[PDB]
């Protein structure tokens, strides 16, 4: 039952899953002055041009971009990672207003929404095995701000209108994420959590320094979307970010000088 509602929202979450109060949850403020730049990080690989998008749902909580994750086609490599970690789904969190929306936060700047393409690694087997362990998953995080269209973002705001409400899924093939990406793949990185109950602490961060552009009138097509059900009161899908949490005895590392 927890949603992001006047009663459910992230500050209930707890009583159902006391690993929110826990020592390695996400997100975080990346406080710039304290990352520490680690020369040992590698470039991160992004290589997705094999991808297979299957299928867009409206979940409820957010709409996911699903992948055809049964072999090796869209994975992440190096940077702070061991191993391979195969693409599964990306989904975004934003906000009622420009001025909010992200999940992590740049020296407390919120940027407008926040895209998180979430990957699983390989040597698990599946995604349910990976998120049962420290290193399972790796989440690269790239921040939305309003200002120009995005072409590559057009076909998913496109589609959204037959995904109004929960349970609502349409056909999404051929989508290319290399589209979402920004210019530079500068980053920060620090281990912590699932953002979403049930929070577990399985997640290997890799958040973009660079924000992607959207237009004013693509992040306005995201807030017609629906948190509730055909038929049920409507209850616009706004404001599905759970705010920064403490960093407690967690080193954030920068890809970059
Ligand atoms: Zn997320």
């Amino acid at each position: 039952h927890w949603g992001y509602g006047g009663h459910n929202g992230p500050e209930h979450w707890h009583k159902d899953f006391p690993i929110a109060k826990g020592e390695r949850q996400s997100p975080v403020d990346i406080d710039t002055h304290t990352a520490k730049y680690d020369p040992s990080l590698k470039p991160l690989s992004v290589s997705y041009d094999q991808a297979t998008s299957l299928r867009i749902l409206n979940n409820g909580h957010a709409f996911n971009v699903e992948f055809d994750d049964s072999q090796d086609k869209a994975v992440l490599k190096g940077g702070p990672l061991d191993g391979t970690y195969r693409l599964i789904q990306f989904h975004f969190h934003w906000g009622s207003l420009d001025g909010q929306g992200s999940e992590h936060t740049v020296d407390k700047k919120k940027y407008a929404a926040e895209l998180h393409l979430v990957h699983w690694n390989t040597k698990y087997g599946d995604f349910g095995k990976a998120v049962q362990q420290p290193d399972g998953l790796a989440v690269l995080g790239i921040f939305l701000k309003v200002g120009s269209a995005k072409p590559g973002l057009q076909k998913v705001v496109d589609v959204l209108d037959s995904i109004k409400t929960k349970g609502k899924s349409a056909d999404f093939t051929n989508f290319d994420p290399r589209g979402l990406l920004p210019e530079s793949l500068d980053y920060w990185t620090y281990p912590g959590s699932l953002t979403t109950p049930p929070l577990l602490e399985c997640v290997t961060w890799i958040v973009l320094k660079e924000p992607i552009s959207v237009s004013s009138e693509q992040v306005l097509k995201f807030r017609k979307l629906n948190f509730n059900g055909e038929g049920e009161p409507e209850e616009l899908m706004v404001d599905n970010w759970r705010p920064a949490q403490p960093l407690k005895n967690r080193q954030i590392k920068a890809s970059f000088k």
